[PDB]
């Protein structure tokens, strides 16, 4: 296929230029004035030390082998530090749930952009552990294209899943994420193959009315949302929330409520081979 054109649009109907900014093969040493490693030089968007148990780490997110790799690694003597607030804890079903024992990382965009198809080739981390592709926007909203859970232990389901949520940041929308404890809209992509088993390409097509989701240059027509639809014919344009600027991430996280990997299914790699970020000419 034409590495210039999305895999689901070979033959360019909808006119697309790379963007650069927003793009990368990842053939290189990871370039550090493109991408944040959270953590670096103690910079953390979103103040977000990662999702406890683990904690990102600066040495868990480096190119290798032409892929970005986000690395979770089983590491008890990791100098775990405090969230932002003070806490050594998370609070999860109203437990602390303490930093320890694992480390992940994540990769973010250090320039934003609005609408597009964002293409990832990627293979999920094969352990009880996420591998994610997301966004976020300063006091707007955030959409998770995918969580990816590739070494679930127990969910044939969750090792095919790709599980997508809008959610909403902004405190005046009545969809505030925390007034509603849970995102605007969400859905489980299932996808034919073990997203850990080999590398795949996933295509996201956002723009200002829809978001199409493709699976190895192929729509997945049942995963379609429409702003018609999510709105209501615009009689609740409140649930319309992505349009916004985004910065674009990559991350894994521990979902203790999913699982927690053994140290004896780490060192795990959620790898990615390129991220192809287009607009429209």
């Amino acid at each position: 296929p034409n590495p210039a054109y999305p895999l689901s649009d070979q033959s360019n109907e909808g006119d697309w230029v790379l963007n650069t900014e927003m793009s990368d093969e990842f053939e290189l040493p990871l370039d550090e004035d493109k991408w944040l490693i959270q953590g670096r030089n103690n910079e953390y968007q979103s103040r977000f030390i990662g999702r406890a148990p683990s904690q990102f780490s600066v040495n868990n997110a480096y190119t290798e082998s032409g892929k970005l790799k986000i690395v979770t690694k089983w590491e008890p003597d990791y100098d775990f530090r405090l969230k932002f607030n003070g806490d050594d804890h998370d609070v999860v079903n109203g437990e602390k749930i303490y930093f320890e024992n694992i480390t992940t990382a994540a990769v973010i965009s250090k320039k934003q952009f609005r609408y597009g198809y964002m293409e990832i080739k990627c293979k999920s981390a094969n352990a009880p552990i996420t591998s994610s592709f997301w966004t976020t926007g300063k006091n707007t909203s955030e959409m998770d294209m995918f969580e990816m859970f590739g070494g679930h232990k127990t969910n044939d389901s969750w090792r095919k899943r790709l599980k997508f949520n809008i959610i909403s940041w902004d405190p005046n929308n009545p969809n505030y994420f925390n007034k509603i404890n849970g995102p605007v809209f969400t859905q489980n992509i299932q996808v034919g193959n073990n997203t850990a088993g080999d590398f795949h390409v996933y295509g996201f097509d956002w723009t200002a009315d829809y978001i199409k989701v493709y699976y190895d240059g192929v729509l997945l027509p049942e995963y379609t949302i429409l702003k018609s639809e999510l709105t209501n014919n615009n009689t609740n344009p409140d649930k319309w929330v992505t349009d916004s600027d985004y910065w674009i991430w990559f991350d894994s996280e521990t979902f203790p409520w999913l699982g927690i990997p053994k140290e004896e299914d780490l060192p795990a790699e959620y790898q990615i081979e390129y991220l192809r970020v287009w607009q429209k000419n």
